[PDB]
C-alpha cells in the first residue's frame, strides 16, 4: 500500500497552522502545566482533518458575515457566514467554523466591507476578544471593537483579516494564552467535538513544536505561537491519504548537504510529534534541514536523545 | 517520476498573488494587454520564476526598519528578508520574493515591536506601488500611515496586507500592469515571461479571487496562473516534463464525469478551448487530474 511521506520543505518555507504567518523555528519544552489541545493544525497522518482544521493558512482566524452596531458604541456584532459567503450551519459536528481561533486572546486586524450595489468600500482597525462572552462562533456570531461608530452598513458582506495580538495590563505577557481554548458557544454550553489533548507519555519525552512569533499590535503581548503540524503537512497528509502501518512514524531530521541525521522524533499517527528531551530548547538546525520518514514503530520506541 | 497535480478543490487553495483564498475559475480574451504576473510563476518540473516563493502568507508582506519622512505621516522601510536577514539587490530577481506584481494601493497594518521592553504597536498603512518611492529592487518602499510619531527607529517592523483602495470608478488597481521595481532609476529586469495562448481557439484559464476593498471604488479582481499549492507541489515533486504540454481533465468525483479538459503548459500556465468571457460553473468537489503528455497542436474539446 501507498508509502507514507512527509514534505521536504524546510521549516522557514512552511506556515503556522494556527495563525496566517510563516514558521520560524523548532522548539521543545515542558507541557505539564498546560492542557495542549489546539483545534487548528490537527490532522491524522492518514489525512483525516480534526477539530476546526481546514486546508489553507490564509483562512485561519479570518471571519466573514454581515454586521450590526452594538447600541451606540464602537462595537459590532458579526453574523457569520462560510468562507464562500454561504450560510453557516451550527448543527455540523465540529467545535466551531473551520479556521476559528483556538486560543484566548485579543486578535487585531482590519474589518473591511463592500456595498454591493455601488462597489464602495471601507476598512477599520478592529479587535476580536476570544475570551469575551460575546465570542460565540459555534452559535454563529462574534463581536468586534472597532475604530468607528457609524461607517459600517447593515446587510453588506464584511471580512475580518487578522494581523496580530494585543495586551492590556500591568502583568506583561499575560495574554494571549495560547493553550487555553475559548468557549465556542460562550456561556450557553460547553465545547463539543474537540480534537483530543496531546501529551508525552514515555519517560524522557516532550512535544516538539513548530514555532512562530505573532505580530504585536498594542501593549505587551505574549507573541509565542506553537503548532503541532505545519499547515503544509496538514495539506500533504490530506491529499496523500497514505495508510498508517503502526501507531508511530519514526522521522529523522537530516542535513541534505552532509547527509547526517541531526535528531530523530516520533510522529504519532493522530498527528503530533514527540522527542527525547527535558526542558526548554530552541533546536539548533541548519536552514536547509528537513524531516524524512524512515519506518513504522510503536509508542514505546526509545529515541536517541536529542 | 510520474507528474501529478494536487487533488485539492479550487476553494481549498490559495491565490498565489495575494494572501487570500481562491474563489472561482474564469477564462477570457487577453490579446489586448500583457499578462506577465511575477508571483505564482513556476514550471511543471518545479523551477520557481519571477518573484515567486513558497508560502501564501508571505505574499505582499514587507519587513524592515522604518524612518519617518520629514515630520509627515509617511515612513520609509529599509527592506530585509522574511527572517530579518539581508536582501541582496544584486540577486538576479526582479525584486524581493513576494513583492507585489501589480500597480495599486495596498492597505494593511504596519506593526512594530520594541525589542528592549516588548512594547508593541499597529497603525493603518498604505503602500502605493505606482509611486516613485516604490523601489523594492533598490531595497526600500514608502508607506502612508495614520501616525506621525508612534513608530520608532531601529526596531523590527512588518506590513501585513489586507486589501486595496481607490481614489477618483474601478480604475485602480491595475492587475496586469507591473510596478517599476526600481522606480524612475531603472527598468524592470529578470521577469518571468509574458504569457499568451498560441493555438487558435484557446484562451488562458485564470484562478480568481476578490481582494478586499478598503476605501473608494477599487477593481478587486485578482487572477493568478497557478494556485499557490501547485507552485509548492511542483517545487517538491520536481517531476520531469515529458513534453511541453500536460493534458488535464477537471473531474467531478461524485460521478467520475469529466467537466472539461485543459492544457497545462510546462512553463506554468493553463489554456482552454473557448472564445469570450466566461465564469466557469464547477461542482464543489471538482478537481484537476493529469492524464497524459501531449503537444502544442492537440485540439481540446470545447470547454
Ligand atoms: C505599549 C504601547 O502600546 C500602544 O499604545 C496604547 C494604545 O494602543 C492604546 O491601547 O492605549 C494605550 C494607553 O493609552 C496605549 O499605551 C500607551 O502608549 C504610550 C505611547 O503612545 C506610552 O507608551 C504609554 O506608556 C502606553 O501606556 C502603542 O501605540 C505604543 O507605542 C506602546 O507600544
Ligand atoms: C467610498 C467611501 O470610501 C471610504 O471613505 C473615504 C475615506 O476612506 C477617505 O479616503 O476619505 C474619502 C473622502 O473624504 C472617503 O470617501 C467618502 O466617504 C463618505 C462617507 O464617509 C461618502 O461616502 C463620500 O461619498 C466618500 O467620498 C469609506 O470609509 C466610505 O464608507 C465609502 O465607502
Amino acid at each position: 500500500s501507498k508509502p507514507f511521506t512527509v514534505p521536504i520543505l524546510t521549516v522557514e518555507e512552511m506556515s503556522n497552522s494556527r495563525f496566517p504567518i510563516p514558521l520560524e523555528k523548532l522548539y521543545t519544552g515542558p507541557s505539564s502545566a498546560f492542557v495542549v489541545q489546539p483545534q487548528n493544525g490537527r490532522c491524522t497522518t492518514d489525512g483525516v482533518l480534526l477539530g476546526t482544521t481546514q486546508l489553507s493558512a490564509v483562512n485561519i482566524c479570518n471571519f466573514r458575515g454581515d454586521v450590526t452596531r452594538v447600541g451606540i458604541s464602537h462595537d459590532y456584532t458579526m453574523n457569520l457566514v462560510s468562507q464562500n459567503w454561504n450560510n453557516y450551519d451550527p448543527t455540523e459536528e465540529i467545535p466551531a467554523p473551520l479556521g476559528t481561533p483556538d486560543f484566548v486572546g485579543k486578535i487585531q486586524g482590519l474589518l473591511t466591507q463592500t456595498t454591493r450595489a455601488d462597489g464602495s468600500t471601507r476598512a477599520h482597525k478592529a479587535t476580536v476578544s476570544t475570551g469575551s462572552v460575546h465570542f460565540t462562533p459555534k452559535l454563529g456570531s462574534v463581536q468586534f471593537t472597532t475604530d468607528t461608530n457609524n461607517d459600517f452598513q447593515t446587510g453588506q458582506n464584511t471580512k475580518f483579516t487578522p494581523v496580530g495580538v494585543i495586551q492590556d495590563g500591568d502583568h506583561h505577557q499575560n495574554e494571549p494564552q495560547q493553550w487555553v481554548l475559548p468557549n465556542y458557544s460562550g456561556t450557553s454550553g460547553h465545547n463539543v467535538h474537540l480534537a483530543p489533548a496531546v501529551a508525552p507519555t514515555f519517560p524522557g519525552e516532550q512535544l516538539l513544536f513548530f514555532r512562530s512569533t505573532m505580530p504585536g499590535c498594542s501593549g505587551y503581548p505574549n507573541m509565542n505561537l506553537d503548532c503541532l503540524l505545519p499547515q503544509e503537512w496538514v495539506s500533504h497528509f490530506y491529499q496523500e491519504a497514505a495508510p498508517a502501518q503502526s501507531d508511530v512514524a519514526l522521522l529523522r531530521f537530516v542535513n541534505p548537504d552532509t547527509g547526517r541525521v541531526l535528531f530523530e522524533c516520533k510522529l504519532h499517527k493522530s498527528g503530533y510529534i514527540t522527542v527525547a528531551h527535558t526542558g526548554p530548547y530552541d533546536l539548533v538546525i541548519p536552514p536547509n534541514g528537513y524531516f524524512r520518514f524512515d519506518s513504522w514503530v510503536n509508542q514505546f520506541y526509545t529515541l536517541a536523545p536529542m
